C-alpha cells in the first residue's frame, strides 16, 4: 500500500541484483544491473561480482570508468596509467577503487576471497563487454604477437584462444614480493582508496563518509557517499542540485520516497540488494524501517558531491515567508531544526 | 517585404512575447517562449514574469541554470548554496541575478511590483514544471514530514495539499531586520549584479554593456551583452564563433539580417517584448530602424562572451587579399574602420 | 584473404581520399572523407586541399575546429582571435597550423603551389558548408554594407553576387611588406607549428612526433602523432584509452588490426592516400608491410595525447599473473620487451 | 486573457502566414509555415501561393504528397502518373487537387491569377528544396541531356543555368486546342476535385464538407473537411481518433480550445491567414466569436475522416452514467443534443 | 542457477505486476508494466485493474488501441465508433474486448467485481496519461459547454473541477433496461469476444486459443494467443515470425527459454502476476514446471497470429539435410514428432 | 575528373563488394555491404555468397526479409511458411528467390557450385547475425530439446556445441525422391521466380525485366528491375516516385548521374562488383562507358515497381510549357522522344 501522497506517473527506480542473470564461472559470478533493467538509470550501472581466494578478475580495460566498493573479504588491484607509471595495492571490505576511462587493471582475492560492488560510468555498460587481455591476443596473428613480444612463435604455442573473464589462481604474496621494477615509478596518487582514513561526518541518526575528488584526487568522474543511519533514523528531505543519483543498498530495509516536479511522487521499500535511482534534482528521503542498521550507497556521475537540505533551506529562509508558504504560525517555523 | 538579398530555407528566429499564452495567478502573471514556440533554438528558454507588490514567486529550484534581467521595479531573492551558505538581496530595473543548476531561491517584489525576464540553460524549460516547496510538502508523507520537521504531526494539519507557484504577501521589511543567522556564512560571491556598477565598453552607434564570467564570476554557465544602439545606428557585421545567440528586445524597432551558411539568407524586423535567435557562428547585423534607441540582451549558453567583427577581420587582413575577394581597389578597401 | 584470427562484424574502417568526389576549382582542387562515406568515424573529418601557386582559399569561417598537416608546398595563413589580435605565417611541408571553433582565416599558396590535409572537430563536416566572406556579402543588403563600411554604394557595384570559394591570385610579397598594423598586436601564441622545432620520440623500428597542447597550446581539440615506420617495422600493440583514433596515411603501405571488444577482429590494409578510424579504446597494431618508409598521422578529438602499449601493461604487472593468464612460464615472460 | 479552465504546459499551436518570409518571385510569390514555425506539427506542412495571370509554378517533383485548396482565381494543372498516363485541368476557387508522391505535376494560373493552399505529407517539407525541372537540366551534363532528347547540343545552348520557380507566361489556349497525345491515356481517375460536385453535411451552426478517399479517391494520405460556422455558432466538442489536425483559417474570427490529457488546456485565437494544430485524439472545439462566418479547413494525414462528438457519446451513454460522471440529474442529461 | 546452455547479454525480460505502483482509488486500483519498467518491450504495455462491485472505470478514450482479457468477475463495456453507432455488453472471466484508437468506451463492474488486464499498442503507455470526460469538461469555459450541452450555465454548476478516474456505483440494471436508443444503432461487428464460441486447437501437452483478426474482426491491432498447458507440459520450440511476444502469466510457474541470435540465449523462472517479452523472431520454449496447469497470454501488435515450429521446419526439410546439419543419423531424424 | 554540372554537398553513392571483409569456412564465402559501409542506405543491404558443389548455408531465419539473384551457379533451397505449409525447388542462374520476414530456409549449392546475391529489407543487417538452427540448439538445454523431439537425451549427443554457418555436404539427389510428406501441401504460390518465363520489355539501347509483386506474388516486400544496356546506350533521365534506389552491378562499367534537390548533383563511375545507392525521388540516368553490355539489378523496398521518365514526362506536357521552360521553340521540343 503507497502512502496517499503518492501521485502521477513515475519511473519503476528499484531493481534487484537477485533478478539479474548469473553469470557463473569456475572462481567467481558476476551479475549487472544495467539501463536494459532499469532504464531511469541515465548515468551509471552496477555490478555485482565474487571471486574466491586466489581466483583472478581478467586483465582488462574498458571506454567507461570503474568506481568500486569493497562490500567483503580482501583483493589485490593492479594497474598502469597513461604516462608509463605503475600502481599495485591490496584492499579490504568497506575500501574502495577507482579507474579512469581506459585506464587498465586486475582483480585477484586473496586469503579470504572478495564481492565488491563496481560502478560505470555509462548507463548501457556490459560485463560481458570488457576488453580482455586473452581475448585481445587470441584474435591478433600470432606473427604479429611475435613481432610485438620480441621473441619465436613457438613459445606463444599455448596461448588461449579464448577468453577466461574469471578464473582461478593461488593467492599471491606479499606486494614487495611481487612488485614488478618500474624506471617511471608508481602513479603520484593512489588508484585506492582506504576508508579508515576518512572520518564522517555524524548526524543524529546515523553516520555519513563522503568520497569525491577534493578526497580521492584520482576519482575524477564518480563520486559517491556511504550512509549508515540506525533504525528509527532517517536520511532528511534533501535533493541533488547537479546529477541524478544511483543507489546500492549494502545492508537494512528502507522507504524511498521520491518527489519529481508537476505532483508527480512515488514511494517505495528497498531492501540490501537492490539499486535504486532518483532522478536529477529530485526531492527525496530515505527512512530506516528495519531493526538493524541501514548502509547504502549514494553515487554520482559527478567529481564533487553536493547535496541542499530542506531543513537547512527554511532555516535560511526569511520566516514570515515560510510562514505565508506553509500556512503555519512564524512560532511554529522558529522551532524546526536549523 | 523581403530583401532580393534573402536566399534559401531558414528557419524562423522571431517570436513575440505577447503571441504566448498568458498563465495568470492572484499575484502576477507569467509567459513562456521555448523550442516549442522557437524550434531554431537550442540552447536557451525565456520567461517573463510579473509580480504585484509583496507577492512571491513560490520557493522553488530545477534542473536550469537561471540568468534574469531586471525589467522592471524592485525585488527581493533569497537562495542557499550547495555548501550551506544563504543569500538575500533586493534589486532594480536594470540589475541582473543568476541561480546555478539546482541553486534553490525565492522572489518577492516589493513596493513597486516587478517584471523581469527569467533565461533557463535548456530550451525546452517549462515554468509549469518547477520544484515547487508546497508541491513536494503536498506529495510526502505527513509522518515522514513530522519526522523530518522533529514535530508532532497535527502541527502540519493546515500544510498546503496543492502549489501556490505566485501568491500574494506584503511587502517585506529591511533585510537588517529580516535575516536570519546561518553559521555557515554567506555565499562568498554575489548571486546579484547591480548594473550601476558596469562601465559599457562605447562605439559609434551605442553602448554594449558585457557581463560573462569574468565580471558576474558566479554566473558559469549563461553569460549575456546588454546592446543600446541609437537612431541611424546599427550593430555592425559580425558573429559569435563559439555558441548560438538569443535575444530579448527590451525597446526599440530593429532590422536583423542573419547569414547561416551555404547562400542562406533570412531578414526579419524585431520590435519591443520580441525573442530572437541567431544560430551559431551565424554572421549577422542588427539595425535600428526606429525613432527611439533600441535596447536588447544578447544571451549565450557560455562562460564567456565572445565576437568577431566583419571591418576588424578585413583591417587586419592584408590588402591585395581583401581586394582580389571584393573586387574593389586596394585604396577604398584601405577606408574600411578599424 | 583475412587472417584466421579475424571474427565478427566491424565495420568498415578505410576509405581512399582517390574515392571522394573531386571538387575542380580554378585555381585548386578539394576533396573530403566523412561520416557520409566513413560511418565509423564519429569525432573527426578529413579534407584534401590543393592549391595553385598564388591561389586563394576564400576567407571564411567554420563552427568546428581546424588542424592541419601540410603535405607539400608552401603556404601562407592569416587569422584573428576573439580578442582583435591578427595572425600571419607561411609554412612548408610537414607543419601544422590550427584555428578553433569559428576563427576566421585564409590560406593562400605561395610560390611552390601548396597541399595540404585538414582535419575537423565533427565527423560530419562539409567544404562545401562553410562560412564565407563573398557568399556573406552576396546575401547582405547593399545599403548594410556601404553602412558598415560607411562607404557608399557606388563602390560596391562589384561585390561577387556568388561565391569564390577557391580563385586565383598572384604570389604575395613578403610577410614584412604586406602585414597590416594592429594595435592590438599579434596573437600571443601562434596559430601554426614549425615541425623543425620538435624532435621526434625514436623506437626501435621509426620515430613519432607528437603534437598536442602540451606543445601546441592553441590546439585545445585535436591532437596528433606523425609516425614513420623503417620497412620491417611495426607499431607496437596498444590502444588509446580516452579517444576514438583517425588516420591519414601519407606515405607507404600498412596492415593495420583492430580488436574491439567481445572477440571482435578486423584486419585492413591501409594506402598512401588512405583515411581509416580506430574505434575507442580499441586494440591495434600498424605494421608496415611495404619496402619504403611508412608515414601516417594519428589524430585525436583531444587536447593530449595518451596511449597504452601492451608491453608495457605485462611488464609492470606481476610475473605469476601474466604468466597465469597466458599459459607460458615466468621464465619466457621475463623476455618481452619493456 | 485566457480562461481561468487553461492549464499547464501546451505547445504553441497557432502561427500566421504573415509571419512567415515571402519569397517573392516575377509573376507570383510565396510562403510557408512548417515545424520550423510550428514544431508541434509532426504530420503536415503549409504552402500559400499566389501566381499572376497566366504565372508558371515551374515543372517539379517531390518526395511528399500534396493537397491543394483553392483559395481565389483560377489555374490549370498537368501531371504524370506512374503508368505514363497524363491528366490536365482547369480549377476555380474553392476546387482541390491531389498529387500522390512523386507526381511530376505543374500549374499556370489563368487571366484571374491565382491564390491556392497547399499542404503536404511531411512536417518539414519547405517550398525551397523541390525538384526543379530547369535545376535538374542544369546540373546534368549537357552531353547526356543531349543523347537523352536524341538531339545534339547547340539547342540546349539557352537551357536555364539556374532555376525559374516562378515566372511568367501568357494564359494558355483551350485544353481541347493544348492537349498533347498520349498512347497511354488519361488516367483513370481525376488529380482534381471540383467543389460544387459535393454536397455539404448540414448542421445546426453551419456546413461541413468532408472530402477524403471515399470521395477523391486519387487522395490516398491526405484528407480534409472544409467548414464553415454561421456567426454565433460553434464547431462543437470533439475529437479526431485517429490523427492530429492541420488547420487553415480562410475568414473570420475563432476562439479555439484543446483538451490535451492530465489536465492540460489552452486556448488560441485564429484568425483569416492562421495555421493552427490540434494534437492527436486531443479534445477540442472551435466557436466563432467574429460577425463574419467562419471558414476553415480541418486537414489530416489520413484516407479516411473521422471524428467522435461528445453530444454523441453521452448521447449514447447509459443516463445513470453520464449523471454519477457529471453530477446532473438524469432529467438533464436527458435534454442534451443526440 | 542458470543453465550452462544460457551465454552473453540479453536484457531482463521479466517484471512481476506485484513490483509495479499501485494507483488506489475509492472503488479499485490500478497497476501498469510499460517500457519504464521493462525496456526490452518495444511493441506493447500492460495494466492490471480491479474494480469494485458497480464501480467505473471513468468514460475515457486514448490515442493506443485497447485489447483486455478479462481476470476474473463480470463488467459492463460500452463504447462508441467513428460512424456514430454504440456498443454495450457484459462479459465474464476469459472474455475478451478491443477498442481500436480513439474509440471512446467505458467500463463498470457488475454484481461481482472485476479483476482484468489491459493490454495498449504503445510500451510507453500510462493510465495517468488518459482523456477523460471529466478531466475535459473541468477544463473546458462553461460557456461553451453550455452553448455545447444547450443548456444554461446554472445546470453545469456541479460539474467536477477534478478527474474522477475510478469511482464507486451502483450495480446497474439489465442491458434491455438501461440501453439508450441511438438512431444510428449498433456497431456492425462487436467489441466484445466471448470465449465460449471458440474451440481451442489441441496438442498432447495442452490447448490454445488463438484470437486474430479472422476470428474477432474488430481487433485489427493486437492479437493474442491464450495457452493452457498441463503439468510436465511444454509449448515445443518455435519462433513467432513477425512480431516480439508480450507475455501475462495468468496462473502456475514457468521456466521460459529464450535463444536471441548470435549466441546469445537466457533462460527465466515465470509465474501469476509476471510479464515477459520474447524478442522478435527470438527462438522460445515455454514449460510448465509446476503442480498445477499453466495459464498464459501471448499477445503481440499484429492483427495476424503466426508462429514455426522447429519440429515441423525439420520435419519438412530433407533427411539428409537435417542429419548432416545436427550430426544425428537419418533413421533417428525419421522419428521426431512431426 | 567530374562533370562541370556537379555540385554541392552529396552522400558517398558507391561501395565495391571488393572492398568488404570476406569471412571464409570451409565450403565457401561470403561479404556483406551495409549502412556500415554505405551509409547513404536506408532501405536495403547486400550480402554476396558463395558455395562450393553441395555445400550448405545453414538451416536459418531472420527478423528481415530476403530477395535473392542467382548470379551464377545452379543451388537447391528449402523452406516453409506460416501455415505450415513446404517448399522446395532448385534454380539457375539469372532466377530469384524471395523468403519474407522470419521465413525459415536454406540453400545448398548443386553440382556447378553457386553465387548469389542477397538483398535485405533493412540497411543495417548483418549476415554474422542470423539464427542459426545449430546456434539456436546449442544454446538449448539438452534436456529441453530432448523433450521436444520425444527423445533420449542420449541421441542428442553429437549436436554441435557451435554453429556451422557454411559447411560440405553432399549434392543431394533429384527432388522427387528428396522431398519428405506434408499433410498441408506446398505452399500455395513459389518463393522462387525462374527467369524464363519472364519477357523483358525492350527499348532502344537495351532490356528490363520488372519483377515486382505483380510478376512475383511472394514479393511484398522487395521488388527489382533488371537492366542491360548495350554498349553506347544509356538509361534515360528519369527517377523514382515511390522509394530509395538500391544496385548491384552484375557486369559491366557505368557513368551514372544524381541529382537530389536544391542544386545538388554528383557522377560516379561503377563496375562490375559495385554496390550504388540512389535517393528517393532523385533525378538519375546511367550511361554504359564499356564495351560489353551493363547488367544491373535496380532493387526497391516496395511491392510496385514504378519510375517517371523526364521524356514521357514533357512529351505529355503542353508544348508551349515545355518551350517557355527550357528556352527551346516548339518545332524542336515537339522532336523530343516519346
Ligand atoms: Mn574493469
Ligand atoms: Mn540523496
Ligand atoms: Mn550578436
Ligand atoms: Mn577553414
Ligand atoms: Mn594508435
Ligand atoms: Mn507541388
Ligand atoms: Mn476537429
Ligand atoms: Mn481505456
Ligand atoms: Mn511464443
Ligand atoms: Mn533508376
Amino acid at each position: 500500500v503507497p502512502p496517499i501522497t503518492d501521485h502521477g506517473t513515475v519511473s519503476n527506480l528499484r531493481f534487484s541484483f537477485s533478478d539479474a542473470h548469473m553469470r557463473i564461472e569456475e572462481g567467481g559470478w558476476t551479475r549487472e544491473v544495467t539501463n536494459r533493467e532499469l532504464p531511469a538509470s541515465h548515468d551509471l550501472a552496477g555490478v555485482d561480482m565474487c571471486l574466491k581466494p586466489g581466483a583472478y578478475r581478467e586483465l582488462h580495460w574498458h571506454k567507461e570508468a570503474e568506481w568500486a566498493f569493497m562490500i567483503a573479504g580482501n583483493a589485490r588491484v593492479t594497474a598502469l596509467d597513461a604516462e608509463g607509471r605503475s600502481f599495485i595495492d591490496d584492499i579490504n571490505a568497506g575500501d574502495l577503487w577507482n579507474f579512469e576511462a581506459g585506464i587498465p587493471h586486475s582483480i585477484q582475492a586473496l586469503d579470504q576471497g572478495c564481492e565488491f560492488l563496481l560502478v560505470f560510468s555509462e548507463p548501457d555498460f556490459s560485463e560481458n563487454n570488457t576488453f580482455l587481455l586473452t581475448d585481445w591476443l587470441a584474435h591478433t596473428p600470432k606473427d604479429i604477437i611475435a613481432a610485438n613480444f620480441k621473441v619465436d612463435e613457438s613459445v606463444l604455442a599455448n596461448l588461449p584462444g579464448k577468453e577466461k573473464y574469471i578464473f582461478n589462481g593461488e593467492v599471491p604474496g606479499p606486494i614487495s614480493e611481487v612488485k614488478k621494477n618500474n624506471p617511471n615509478g608508481d602513479v603520484p596518487s593512489p588508484f585506492t582508496f582506504h576508508m579508515n582514513d576518512l572520518k564522517p561526518h555524524e548526524f543524529e541518526a546515523g553516520k555519513v563518509w563522503i568520497i569525491d575528488s577534493k578526497v580521492f584526487p584520482v576519482a575524477q568522474t564518480i563520486s559517491a557517499a556511504i550512509v549508515e543511519i540506525q533504525p528509527g533514523g532517517m536520511r532528511e528531505l534533501h535533493w541533488h542540485p547537479k546529477s541524478e543519483e544511483w543507489d546500492y543498498f549494502v545492508q537494512g530495509h528502507a522507504k524511498v520516497g521520491v518527489f519529481n516536479s508537476a505532483s508527480l511522487a512515488r514511494t517505495f521499500n528497498f531492501q540490501a540488494g537492490d539499486v535504486g535511482v532518483i532522478p536529477i534534482v529530485a526531492g527525496h528521503y530515505i527512512q530506516n524501517i528495519g531493526d538493524e542498521p541501514l548502509i547504502f550507497l549514494e553515487v554520482f556521475k559527478n567529481p564533487i558531491y553536493s547535496d541542499i537540505s530542506l531543513n537547512k533551506w527554511l532555516a535560511t529562509s526569511p520566516t514570515q515567508m515560510v510562514s505565508d508558504h506553509l500556512n503555519i504560525s512564524p512560532e511554529t517555523v522558529e522551532q524546526f531544526p536549523k
